[PDB]
């Protein structure tokens, strides 16, 4: 006679739900891989487009997610740049979304999209700083690698491809990507765009 | 009190079914993912065309599948395949998909008898004493992810012949078939000489 079966039902519930969450993450990856890979197929040769209109697009899509976070986005005027507008909005997309996703629940999170002539063909470097949780400054090189997550899927579910994608789009443009982080303080990612 | 377990009896059968159904879906989905990635690596592995023995390719493809061939109690007439200027890996891939498809779609009433010949552009053929298909569906036959069969009685991924066509077309060839439902079908592909 089984007291055991009653315990099996507890364990079954765990596993069936494990397959269900483990299979949902697999669906997310399949989608993120299909959206981002089709961008390369739709690639157009670069022309000069206003980066401010592109940014205003990204603030349109995120208009639900921004209010959800009661976050304030201070948007400076972004110049023209010679780039692929569809692909560069995704770079703004993924970056503003990460600054929203990793908002810290104790302070109203504020995001800023700056523009400044960098130095390292003069390239304008666009930067997005946010007051978020940040990550450990040991991870600056690792962060841009795919599927290289810093924490388990318990606290944040993601695919690990978002920001590694940004790097390769910015690299098709002959730019670089980089980040400064202050754990607990906030993190700022930036990417450069070449001129000519 | 028995009603505690009178309940268990009726459900445990279903659970075994359902979980086993989910198990097949996980095999099928993994097969598809793998076959697509093998395909993406084949495009990467493209090497410029050279002269390869087409009979060597046949014997390799006949090597991997000889486990599946003994399973099938089928007879292979392995004719002499000449040289042709092509990619060895990709043409090995094309022989597999056709010979494997010709093994998979065999008739359970007849020992399927298979013929791999070549007849002059050089055209290579695989004739099979297997199932036929109906000429109303030839567009489906070559369409990717459109199989003519449900997954229960015949397993597969649906990309096999769409794969072959991109290979044979990268070689400047054709894909084509004559079919006789119930008797058998013979698929063929051509290669340029120059
Ligand atoms: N603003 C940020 N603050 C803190 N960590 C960040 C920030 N942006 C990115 N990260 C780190 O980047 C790691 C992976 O980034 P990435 O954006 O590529 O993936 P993701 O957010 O998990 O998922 P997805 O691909 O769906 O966007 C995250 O685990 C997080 O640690
Ligand atoms: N020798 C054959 N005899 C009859 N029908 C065939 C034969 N070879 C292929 N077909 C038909 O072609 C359809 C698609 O063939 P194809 O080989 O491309 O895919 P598949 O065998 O279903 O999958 P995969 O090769 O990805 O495992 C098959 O469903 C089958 O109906
Ligand atoms: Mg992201
Ligand atoms: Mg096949």
């Amino acid at each position: 006679a089984d007291n055991i079966r009653e315990m099996g039902d507890e364990r079954l519930g765990v596993m069936v739900s494990g397959i269900e969450k483990s299979s949902r993450r697999l669906r997310n990856l399949i989608n993120d891989l299909a959206e981002f890979s089709q961008l390369g197929r739709r690639s157009k040769p670069l022309s000069w487009v206003s980066l401010e209109t592109v940014l205003n697009e990204v603030l349109a899509d995120l208009q639900p997610r921004i209010t959800e976070a009661r976050a304030e986005i201070q948007a400076d005027r972004l110049p023209f740049a010679r780039c692929d507008h569809n692909q560069i909005r995704q770079v703004l997309q993924n970056l503003i979304a990460n600054s929203l996703k990793y908002r810290d629940p104790a302070r109203p999170c504020r995001i800023r999209i700056f523009a400044q002539p960098d130095d390292n063909a003069p390239a304008i470097r666009i930067c997005v700083t946010d007051n978020g949780i940040g990550f450990d400054k040991k991870y600056i090189d690792q962060v841009f690698e795919p599927f290289q997550r810093l924490h388990g899927p318990d606290d944040y579910e993601g695919s690990g491809i978002g920001l590694a994608i940004c790097r390769k789009i910015v690299q098709r443009h002959g730019g670089r990507v980089g980040v400064d982080t202050v754990p607990g303080q906030g993190s700022t990612f930036w990417f450069t765009l070449p001129v000519s």
